[PDB]
């Protein structure tokens, strides 16, 4: 995408920490960016909407590259972070709400590093990535997302010469679903073949999907929350077309360069319902704030050393909270992701286990060795409903079957346009980050 010139880009100042010892760390001044998907686009020499509502302008787009020469991205001003995008910062402490009323439905942002000119790379393997985290307000079919993925540090510019915004405009996002409703990628605008989705006033579907690794720290409402790994082959961003992308809606999910389930640990998924709920009798409380700390284990105990295991301790009210553990009939009681966590689990579940197919922890960690971008979200779920996640998935599932039961949400829950008005208000906040050797977090 080409840059405009109606308004300056601003993003928001967040500091994190970088730490060398427990209670010895140093600030990080970095920043957070809105993802290009929510800029306006509009004429690169005018006021004329590129793009409106769920479609693109077919006399300005008849093909992606004489859209991507007519048509440019624009800046997001301090004031419209909040008024427009509902997104704040408080300190170290950083909030985004769902619904902002000129109306704003969801928001996906960035980790700028302290140039503001480049994402924040973080190299994971042998280091501890720990925040606090309020979910209080999200209930089921929502979710307040923090996560990493295997975008370019320059959003793709060195790559691709059209993209002139580079990190400093969103741009370059890519996951391991291979989204194909990412707006603009490999510095083009994605409107061939573009379609709006049903009952998504905002959002469409373009000809290519944009692909690459993923490690979920937290997908999660008060309700259920998991963490997973996704491997691709290869990791770094790939436009896809056709079976590379793995489209759900061709019966090729399981076809793709990327593993779409991911291999997760979900604490009600893995049986254990009481680990984790809005309640002061539930282990972790997700009625109040908590501390969320993973750490990512390597063979040999150093940087050079292949991807283990990703380790997970929660902190609530100075209180240390392990992780829960699989807990089903004739199955080791695992706390943690592992290869061979991954395999007995998806063997219980009856899943494809394409985690491995993709090459695994090992292949995971080698885009954790690269560097990976920080991705900071709320969203609902237009093609599932949120039930992957705290609901019976299939909805049409024996709850009592291993696998199927992720949360106690009804499989009624989640319809984007009633979630969308019941919690309107709802704000995830994600603070006081924190990047470290192991053990150094807390």
């Amino acid at each position: 995408q080409n840059v405009g010139t109606q308004a300056a880009e601003e993003p928001l100042n967040l500091p994190i920490s970088v730490c060398t010892a427990p209670g010895n760390c140093q600030t990080e001044a970095d920043a957070v960016v809105l993802d290009s998907n929510w800029r306006w686009a509009h004429t690169t020499t005018g006021y004329t909407n590129c793009y409106t509502g769920n479609l693109w302008d077919t006399t300005l787009c008849p093909t992606p590259e004489t859209c991507t020469t007519n048509c440019a991205i624009d800046g997001v001003p301090l004031a419209d972070w909040s008024g427009t995008y509902g997104g704040s910062v408080t300190g170290n402490k950083f909030n985004l709400k769902f619904v902002t009323v000129s109306t704003n439905i969801g928001a996906r942002t960035f980790l700028l590093d302290s140039t503001k000119t480049r994402y924040r790379m973080f190299q994971l393997l042998n280091r501890e990535f720990t925040y606090d985290v309020d979910v209080s307000s999200l209930d089921c079919g929502l979710n307040g997302a923090l996560y990493f993925v295997s975008m370019d540090a320059d959003g793709g510019a060195a790559k691709y010469p059209t993209n002139k915004g580079g990190a400093k405009y969103g741009t370059g996002y890519c996951d391991a679903q291979c989204p194909h409703d990412v707006k603009w990628i490999n510095g083009l605008a994605n409107s061939k073949d573009w379609t709006p989705i049903p009952g998504d006033a905002n959002s469409g579907k373009g000809y290519y999907g944009n692909c690459c690794a993923e490690l979920d720290i937290w997908e999660a409402n008060k309700q259920s929350q998991a963490f997973t790994t996704h491997p691709c082959t290869p990791n770094d961003q790939t436009r896809c077309e056709g079976v590379v992308c793995g489209d759900n809606d061709s019966g090729d999910r399981y076809n793709g360069m990327c593993d779409k389930d991911g291999c997760d640990f979900a604490s009600y998924r893995m049986n254990d319902h009481t680990f984790y709920g809005p309640g002061s009798t539930f282990k972790l409380d997700s009625t109040k704030p908590f501390t969320v700390v993973s750490q990512f284990i390597t063979t040999d105990g150093t940087d050079n050393g292949d991807f283990k295991e990703f380790r997970r301790f929660y902190v609530q009210n100075g209180v240390r909270i392990e992780n829960s553990k699989v807990n089903f009939p004739g199955i080791t009681a695992y706390d943690s992701i592992t290869d061979e966590m991954c395999a007995a689990t998806k063997g219980l579940f009856g899943d494809l286990d394409d985690h491995k197919n993709k090459g695994g922890m090992k292949q995971m960690g080698e885009a954790m060795r690269k560097g990976m971008a920080l991705v900071m979200s709320i969203w609902d779920d237009h093609d599932v409903n949120m039930l992957w996640l705290d609901s019976n998935y299939p909805p049409t599932g024996n709850p009592s079957t291993p696998g199927v039961a992720r949360g106690p949400c009804p499989t009624t829950s989640g319809v984007p346009s009633e979630v969308e008005v019941t919690q309107a208000n709802a704000v995830v906040s994600f603070g006081n980050i924190k990047f470290g050797p192991i053990g150094s977090t807390v």
